[PDB]
């Protein structure tokens, strides 16, 4: 079968929907999300033209086979989608009502900069390839846009589902190319992270600052030490959650941040015991009594900073 | 092959059954459980009639490809089932009455809330397109549903297999689906967490408890930030096991509340210490003896107050 | 093609046999296995009959689309089998004998109690559904089961491979269903469970008993505390090893009660500390010497009696 | 369906092109890339020639199955390529125009030397093999070699893609292969590297030296033992996300140098109380002053030697 | 179609060699290796016989479908290869060349005995089964055997790649079999193991072994303990890179040991703070002198024992 003839010197519009069934997986690691969906096409055949007195039926049924369908594809996958048909319904004039339901694992980057309290933009780009015969653009049926009421993407919450009307229009192997861009709005479930990651960190970072009411180096050294190693667990825990970015995140800088705070405390730790040893307790009492306050006041200050930069 | 041909403006009713034969996987993190059972179908296509005494045969066994089938699929499912059809058989009147066997990954959420002495309801949402010929209802022929007496999920015991017998009826892209809901009602099986993660968690707690029978700072520090690091490693351990919810789960919310006590722990053995320092062991031996009484007081009391709250 | 039709009133028997080529794999977590093997299949079909002298062949050889061939499946599967069809070959009686090169992943569960000196018998479940020309009841031809002597499953011994010749014949959505059971008996290779975790479990456990030995709270402290999170680490470890069990496992029943150990050892040290505070070395002294021999009499004792329980 | 016959003693120039649409992905560990990309093909076949006049059409379009198409395979892929074919055209003269969108995981080897400031060039050969009746060369359409601005491969920058446009012609089991060369060179994103290991590897090391400003044993034990503890988690969190190289890497020696600082720290502290309780405390503290400066310095000059053998 | 007759008695000689074009990977752990390579096939079929003066044609290209080919499998394979015909060609005397490039996960066991300083012999068992027509015996045609000089083997050198050119003949399920054994021989790339496991394990040993040089209990057990959980880190490691085996490994054996050199030293450190406790410093000086050169000079032999037995 070859594509429908042009009256003109017109294009063939191919309007297409997507319909959400299931969403359900986000990999923020591999910046990949699991689509299965409805993919509706419609354009005019008139090849397939009849009239429903001489012809009796007021529609047409047809095997893919049988008819000419446009190869659509998505732009942004790593294995094209598996569908399967479900419904090709031909009107009088020859509109062809294409229906498949489809599965596909799109890759669409992710924005980390302010994880986890993120938003993104994930997208599904559709692109139908010209041929000589004739050139074929892709339009948007509003009507066929859209999500099933159940469709929930674990860990996120679904704003909008809708795509860009206007087909960016291009040549590529000298051939025009029609790619239109749906777009899935959506935004991240922070609440977890709070009391499993930001409370048990900042917990032990305040368990490190009890330092400041001890004159004993030894369980000093223990304190901050300690701590230390169980914030280097939850760097690392984070760290395996996310990809390696060429920017800074907003848990990354906090996370990193708080090395430094550590590294000053056992300073300070070391700073005090030297003066006590060096018969010098009233200079190391000044700085700790400094320290009290100089620690959580910087701490408060330096994420105020944070925030105001990241948000 | 096109669908049926109505008698009056009667839907076709598509009776189904569905009979498990394994389940064995369900997936917490994911929320995702593997089904492979047999899926009936009966419907009545005139077309296919004939008569004992003229035919000879009194049931016609036939190809999938030489009949009219309904597609069926699955709505909540990331790719559609893998089928073999088993047996088509067509009795006298028309009626066809087919049996497959599937293989499905179907995606059902979970409400980790009393995790892990948690039920859930999982689904099978069974879905049939209607045609422009004629309208496609689903039922449940109840003797057709059931499950093998060697069906056990792994960690869990399943109570019930279950169908809402009237089918939800809906538009979707201007045709009508004809939804039907099976339920597998199942209950985790609670015991290995006991052991395993609350008995282990709840003896590193008492034993940051010790600190309070001691004067020795050095000692308390070690305990109760040892214990703190261990809280931490099943902590890490049992947000693993599951999915980031925006709600409290059960042992979430205890895993939590765990982190006041080590504190509120690091505080009193900070102010035990400075008043011996001061030289106030007197209103130091004070706080340390009500410590040893109202900590397994306020833990009993605020676990009283959860299990309240989560049950 | 339809089945072959019966002389009186006899079932089709469907004679079986598998034999393993490999197996290499089982996956605990998963209580699967993977295995490659031979599926010999053999019928009477009296309508492929034919006479040596006039045919000329001895035998004939037929591809699967040109005759009737039964529809056997395994039952304890998620996914079906991958089948390669090797030969089919036809007597002069019409003696059909199929073969077959399939692979599977088996879901046969596995008992626990015991590990790792666990052994299990593993199955493999043969059926066949009856047609409504026939009812088909399957056999075992013992001559065609074994296993290749380069079949060794990793981690593990394989002590037998056989078959309960007499099948479980029963009805399933009113059609006779013939099932047999084809039986591996295996038995794990415990050894390296002895260098890896059960002697270094101990070792720690040891250590922790030089603390009665020491008068030291502040070592005393650091070696039970130290040794408790090793401890943990190996608990952490062999739970990563195996499912969650609705059951005590006897690796999991010495884990549990070392807690236990650990817990009475904290509590020891702090008597002891006490003790030594409040100017009572003499009692102290007396409870110290006496747990030197009941904590190692108490630990033989107690792991005594849970051998005797588990073996 | 043959090959195409030569007019002289001609070999027949399959020209060929890959066009990038998506990269994403690039596992270090398995040395691997997942590539999607168009592939173009270009022959003469003067037995599918025709003209505008008699035949009606300017171009054709043809199935693969109804026209002979040269066997074009990758040398460096585990499992071939999934191929889609998008269109073939057949002009006048029969000049064959061939496109296909294929996706295929690519064995590429990394030189990890200078990790994480590493670049790679990423490969992938083109092949055919000669038939007995015509020799087949591979050639370079410059025009249709490229990539989409939209590809991006994570934690990676894409330098360039191009093709060594001279074929590596040779012999293979008695018949000609012709081989080309498609290029594609990337450069690490190495910033990540430095918040989350680099600097927090310095930081904990940079603690271990504060023992150089303490007299305490005790705590200098716990201070560089605890933080060589967190240089093996760091250690293990490295050689986890690279494979065995029989190279060192430039992490990899900075990480085992690191060691022996570390080694070297515990020896200073040893010696240090050695000679305190030898009631030698001058020399050292001579030995300590001078630990304080040699420390870093010899880091210092250690880390300029490195870089400057590694870059 | 059939299998070719023969002249006398004689069997079918069919031919056979493997060019290896990506060997790339091997896990350790599950004892397998991922093979893609090409497959050559060679036999005679007199029925395929031709003359170059009357058939024009001096070699005729035949489609897998028109001619007979014999069912060549791996014997040791989970999955049979995924293949692809590239070549089929016939000689005047009716000698049927046969070519195809395929991909295969191989079963073949590992000797882990002298792990990571092993090397291994890696299998690939071809097999024919032999028709009821005619008996089927496989050979080598060493021409047709070998590697391109880009296979390399990730974390191993590639030593040969040969076959035992005469057949393993055996009956099976009364039905000659003829497996032929290729040889893929491997020598690890130990290296890496040096500076990641090896020289960090006995680092931490070493620095245990610094309270030889130390009165201080306290500071002795931090010293014994913390290196002995590090210790525990590396067994933990080690043992994730490897299989179960029912042997000790060279590396295993190692770990092991130095279990019990960590045990002795936590005795020493015990009993020399017992002594000083009970006012007998001279009978623990002369222990921990001794201790000094008996650690390391019995770490020195008992290693020498160890590479002795296992090399
Ligand atoms: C260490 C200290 C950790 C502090 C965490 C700060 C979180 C924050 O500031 O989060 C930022 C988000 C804001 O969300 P937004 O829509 O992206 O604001 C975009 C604003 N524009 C469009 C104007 C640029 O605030 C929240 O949701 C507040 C609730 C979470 C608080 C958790 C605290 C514990
Ligand atoms: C730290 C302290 C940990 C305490 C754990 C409390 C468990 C609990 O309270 O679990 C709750 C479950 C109840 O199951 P339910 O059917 O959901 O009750 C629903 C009731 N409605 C329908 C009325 C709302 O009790 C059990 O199965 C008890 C056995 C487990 C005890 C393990 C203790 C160790
Ligand atoms: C902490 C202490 C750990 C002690 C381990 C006890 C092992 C045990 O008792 O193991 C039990 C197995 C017995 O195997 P069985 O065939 O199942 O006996 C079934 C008997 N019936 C049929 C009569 C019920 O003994 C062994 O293989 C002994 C060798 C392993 C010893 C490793 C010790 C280190
Ligand atoms: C412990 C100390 C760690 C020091 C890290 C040194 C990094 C380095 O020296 O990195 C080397 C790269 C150079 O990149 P190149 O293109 O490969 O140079 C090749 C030069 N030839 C072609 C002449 C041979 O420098 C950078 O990108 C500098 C930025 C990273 C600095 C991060 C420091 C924290
Ligand atoms: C703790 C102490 C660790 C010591 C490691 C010993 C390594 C060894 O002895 O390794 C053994 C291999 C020998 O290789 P082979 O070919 O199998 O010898 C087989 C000999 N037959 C055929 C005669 C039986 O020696 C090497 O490659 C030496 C280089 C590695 C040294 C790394 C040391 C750090
Ligand atoms: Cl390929
Ligand atoms: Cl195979
Ligand atoms: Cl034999
Ligand atoms: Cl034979
Ligand atoms: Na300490």
């Amino acid at each position: 079968v070859s594509p429908p003839p042009p009256i003109a010197d017109e294009p063939l519009t191919v309007n297409t929907g997507i319909y959400l069934i299931e969403c359900y997986s986000l990999d923020d690691k591999a910046e990949t999300f699991k689509v299965n969906a409805f993919l509706s096409l419609s354009w005019k055949d008139r090849r397939l033209a009849f009239d429903p007195v001489r012809s009796g039926v007021r529609v047409k049924t047809y095997e893919p086979e049988a008819i000419w369908i446009p190869e659509i594809r998505f732009v942004n996958v790593q294995n094209a989608r598996d569908a399967d048909v479900v419904d090709i319904s031909v009107s009088p004039d020859g509109t062809v009502q294409y229906l498949e339901r489809f599965s596909a694992r799109v890759l669409s980057p992710l924005d980390f900069r302010r994880y986890p309290f993120d938003s993104q933009t994930l997208h599904i780009y559709l692109i139908v390839r010209s041929v000589d015969t004739r050139n074929i653009v892709l339009a948007v049926d509003l009507e066929k846009v859209g999500k099933n009421d159940d469709v929930f993407l674990t860990g996120w919450d679904i704003e909008s589902f809708t795509a860009v009307v206007k087909p960016a229009n291009f040549a590529l192997e000298d051939r025009l190319e029609s790619k239109l861009d749906y777009q899935l709005r959506i935004s991240r479930q922070y609440f977890s992270y709070i009391p499993n990651i930001i409370l048990p960190m900042l917990f032990i970072l305040f368990i490190s600052w009890t330092a400041f009411w001890s004159t004993s180096y030894e369980a000093n050294v223990t304190l901050v030490v300690s701590t230390l190693i169980a914030h280097i667990a939850f760097n690392i825990l984070v760290e395996t959650n996310l990809p390696k970015t060429p920017y800074m995140t907003y848990t990354g800088a906090i996370i990193f941040m708080i090395y430094l705070f550590y590294f000053v405390a056992v300073i300070e730790v070391t700073v005090q015991h030297y003066l006590k040893v060096e018969s010098q307790p009233a200079r190391a009492a000044s700085i700790t009594r400094a320290s009290r306050i100089a620690f959580p006041v910087v701490f408060l200050l330096a994420n105020i900073i944070l925030a105001f930069l990241f948000f």
